[PDB]
């Protein structure tokens, strides 16, 4: 800020002044009468400016100290003011100041290292400490966050936390006259605790917003560390501000007087997703019953990819087998600390627990939303959500991509979405500015059944792939038309009712049915294409058939094959059993056509018995983590 | 958006096109074998442009069809592709297509007349509709807001709401095989009601978010009125989209498919302040015991000042004789209506009725916010919001000026402040982007206490008056220069202890009181400097001096002069009964010579055993509604 000191003959005058601070001079105020003009003069701490060697004593003339150090004791620097006339001798009214240093010190320029406008800006040449929510576990004991309780209770906990650090220079007896408070907004207090370290003991959270802080005087330095406890949301933009008010306590009689204030403005860190374009470090599933051959040929997979791999055992599934669905791994990320962070969803069926038990911990963090025992619909499980590759869209950058959900066209009472909640949720993470996509026309309703993204060493580093009827007619048509119109799709499974291409191609309603798919995902291709940047050169179509079952919603005729498992260049698509032609399936060799030119190694893993005829595939049985963008969230302009 | 269209040989394609929309053609993905090249010839009504008179058949070459005009009937608009080679005879694949117009319209341009990226955009150079919250009662019959209930039962109330129509030019048979919905959000629809114009009928609203419409095939234009129901807030931003979504419903096998979608985006308008710079058109007060002659000296300035005047008596008082306090008289402004809204501060003493009973009525709005039993404090009061006059600050522009109100420094378990709920609120009207000062050192807690803004001819148009203690002792020390020590403060009152100016600058616990006073206004002046771009000549001290009484807390020691009544240049400033000195109290010759110069008509109004003795002085006991900005919000860049 500023302050007025108001001087006069009357008598002399003591004041504080905080270094970096502009300190104004009144001075008309009480000149006595006589008096024309004036002059100062002042201690060689002092540096004295006039806009507006001896000046009138006009009152918008304009006078300014700074201080160039901190006072060693109480009014060692001075000022004197000397009024005088044509015939009046001079008359002096002295200013006795104490300088002292007040710097509340954070991480502002965001490179690890704590050395007026106190506001958060984004960009590459913005500035702002960045706060993480402390929602791991690294105490080892029980099964809450570390951030639920008030207490440092391990010394790795701190490594998580932020570091602001109070910085005074003042006189030896200086806190016997003042007290200085640390203190944030009761608006702000239930998202923040700050802890004083000597070991480290609360000082400000959710129960307290102002603490008086000891300290002597000369040189110090007190250190605090920094948790968030909620992350950005409806409800909360996701700044917090702490100040550092000094306060004078000289007068034991009247009330304390308010001196200087400062602040940093932190803000809290967003969650972010990654990407099948992001390279995989960590791979999940279920083993049930029957599912032996499914889980070799993912862990095969996996050590091509170099992944670590985690599988869930029956006892903690409970027959949940769809490891995609109950939760997403994404992560926080700030200059001094990145670590993953699993948002886990409502959906709350078998694996219910394994988001909380085996995933949260020691440098791994959870979240959750919406409501926990009902209000909830297929389109929250996490198979609905998913987020873009990196994409500049008619200029504006997306550096982490777009979060992408589906949705119905429009609301009505057979409609379903994901929950007000999540949306919410997404939407105030800002980094990754979602999208709603329309999936709610499949059976269970989920954007994974229709598209994904896979690496490519070209254009801009990405395919996204989509189902599509029309190519698998085109590729089927094209298979009757050099003679194998006699050709078996289900070949090879017993059980199951073998189909010619020529009476699948002959088959009317399913041709209604797909091309009632073919607008759907039509729809979406455009709407991608819009909110994406894409063009067609950017997009790849996979021969995939559907059909319509109950409340005409659609399932996949055969394995999806675009619900795939993607490990860097290593994907892990759905066999779809198609029509064996010259020794191989042709869906296969349409694929393998389309996506090894890429670099891309397609593996067909049989999920059939174990996960189609359930109603999901190879995608929906599974879970990546990946590496975090590079890119640092706090560079983006939102 | 825009549409891809798949053609091919097989047999002919039929499809819709909206008027407006960019629809393309895919040419390449069923071209027959044999073919190298191909042509497009299409009836006149359709323009084909091709980039990147007949070309090859390169599968990145861009065909793109728009359309001039609505189709009379279905398919009256013709494509046919021709695709021939070196020895092959062409073939021709056809497409068959409707055009029609789906036009979804509002005030976007913000001018009272209804005529791709639907966003809202800030500024003079911006795009988007406004909506007003319809928080008045023009139904003359009961108490509650017109919006509450689900109907229109007034023609009157349609003024408050806001046009949207929809506009179709389709052949006579369209709606034969579509549909069209209107929709919002489930996310919104608790926050906005549409009514279809045919008298009235509710079709989107909290209960419904979409509904399908009726609509004749020809030229057909439909009118809906909407009205919001919340204003901005913690919650909800502001902004409210209702989309018209094109349905297919020519398969009656298939569900319906979507083909085409437009919106509007209204953004809801906030509740804005007047500060005393504005003209004022109304006043209000209370009467009750021995109050009599303070009502004439208001009666008579109201009158010199053009203002209607409206009175509270005692049976609906209940004794609160505060009328600054309970409520606050603001604005909501859009370009087709314009209307005062109270706010209706939860206090909620005896004038708890007022601001329902007598002052919400025909284009006359209400709000309230905060918890209505208890939660609540002194700080409440509506005594502690104000507005400034338009400033700029640093080159920002706050056309509106800011809203004020009173904090503490810090929390702590004595400090109070203003309800979150409320500060929450006044944040997120946005346009006037409120300023936290340091009122809780007063008693009773409020901005109007220490400051008051005032209309001048020069300069910015206004001075901000501030209390100044400082100016008082000043003052009485120059009249005991000038002989007049002997002089009594409070001369002409019975039942009180007349003091001398020489006892009183001789006081030295009343000066040291005074000069805590002097600290906690002089921090609010740097603050307002800061905060409103302030410069001194923009400033006027008015003498006034303090007292602590009870938790050290502040009151006036002699009636507070700058809690004034201003109407327009009428000035109805508390009676400070000064020490009498040639004829007349030193105070009021001092305030006339500060405000006279500036145009000033000072009237010393008589408030000391109605209302000093309780706490409060003119301004506390009275309310003025004044006329809205010129400047339209919506042209404020926030
Ligand atoms: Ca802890
Ligand atoms: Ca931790
Ligand atoms: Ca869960
Ligand atoms: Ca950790
Ligand atoms: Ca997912
Ligand atoms: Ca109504
Ligand atoms: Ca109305
Ligand atoms: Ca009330
Ligand atoms: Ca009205
Ligand atoms: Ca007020």
């Amino acid at each position: 800020q500023g302050t007025l000191i108001r001087v006069t003959p009357e008598q002399p005058t003591h004041a504080v002044c905080v270094l970096g601070t502009l300190t104004q001079l009144d001075i008309c105020s009480s000149a006595p009468e006589d008096c024309t003009s004036f002059s100062i003069n002042a201690s060689p701490g002092v540096v004295v400016d006039i806009a507006h060697s001896t000046w009138p004593l006009d009152p918008g003339v304009e006078v300014t100290l700074t201080m160039k150090a901190a006072s060693g004791s109480t009014g060692d620097q001075k000022v004197q003011i000397s009024y005088y006339g044509p015939k009046t001798p001079p008359v002096k009214a002295l200013l006795y100041l104490t300088a002292v240093e007040i710097s509340l010190c954070a991480d502002i320029t965001r490179t690890g290292k704590v050395k007026d406008q106190r506001t958060w800006t984004w960009g590459p040449c913005g500035q702002g400490a960045i706060l993480l929510v402390n929602c791991d576990r690294d105490n080892l004991e029980s099964s809450a966050m570390d951030c639920e309780d008030d207490e440092v209770l391990d010394s790795e906990d701190l490594q998580d936390m932020s570091l602001m650090t109070l910085s005074t220079k003042t006189p030896k007896d200086f806190f016997t006259n003042h007290t200085l408070v640390l203190h944030v907004a009761r608006s702000e207090m239930d998202k923040v605790r700050v802890f004083q370290a000597t070991k480290c003991s609360v000082v400000l959270g959710p129960k307290w917003p102002s603490h008086y802080l000891m300290v002597p005087g000369g040189k110090h330095n007190m250190d605090f560390y920094v948790e968030a406890l909620a992350f950005p949301d409806t409800d909360f933009p996701g700044l917090i501000t702490l100040t550092i008010s000094l306060l004078d306590t000289s007068n034991l009689e009247l009330p304390e007087a308010v001196v200087f204030q400062d602040s940093v403005v932190f803000r809290v860190a967003p969650w972010i997703m990654t990407p099948n374009t992001q390279p995989p470090q960590e791979v999940y599933a279920c083993s049930i019953f029957e599912n032996e051959d499914f889980l070799k040929s993912v862990t095969t997979l996996a050590m091509k990819a170099k992944c670590k791999l985690t599988i869930c055992p029956e006892e903690e599934n409970m027959d949940d087998q769809w490891m995609q669905d109950e939760m997403e791994i994404g992560y926080i990320q700030a200059p001094h600390k990145t670590l993953p962070v699993v948002f886990d969803s409502p959906r709350n069926r078998g694996l219910k627990e394994f988001p909380i038990k085996r995933v949260m911990g020691p440098d791994f963090g959870y979240v959750t939303r919406g409501p926990q025992t009902g209000g909830i619909s297929g389109l929250d499980s996490f198979g609905n959500l998913e987020v873009s590759p990196p994409v500049t869209v008619r200029g504006k950058e997306y550096p982490l991509g777009r979060i992408l959900f589906g949705d119905s066209c429009y609301p009505s009472n057979d409609s379903r979405q994901m929950h007000q909640a999540l949306q919410d949720f997404l939407s105030a993470q800002q980094v990754q500015a979602p999208v709603k996509l329309y999936s709610d026309w499949l059976s269970v309703g989920h954007v994974d059944e229709f598209l994904s993204f896979v690496p490519a060493p070209d254009r801009k580093g990405f395919r996204l792939l989509l189902a599509s009827p029309r190519s698998c007619y085109k590729l089927f048509q094209e298979q009757q038309n050099e003679g194998h119109g006699e050709a078996l799709l289900f070949e090879g499974i017993k059980k199951k009712k073998q189909q010619k291409i020529k009476n699948i191609l002959s088959n009317k309603t399913l041709r209604e049915h797909n091309s009632f798919v073919e607008r759907c995902i039509d729809w979406n291709r455009e709407l991608l294409k819009r909110e994406l940047g894409l063009a067609e050169s950017d997009i790849i179509d996979i021969p995939q058939l559907f059909k319509l079952k109950e409340f005409s919603k659609a399932e996949a005729f055969f394995p999806n094959m675009v619900n795939m498992l993607v490990l860097g260049k290593h994907l892990g698509i759905p066999k779809p059993f198609g029509p064996v032609i010259n020794g191989r399936c042709c869906l296969e060799e349409k694929v393998c056509s389309l996506l090894e030119p890429l670099g891309l190694q397609c593996t067909f893993i049989n999920d059939f018995f174990t996960y189609h005829i359930r109603h999901g595939e190879v995608h929906c049985g599974t879970n990546v983590r990946r590496k975090p963008f590079s890119f640092k969230w706090w560079n983006m302009v939102p």
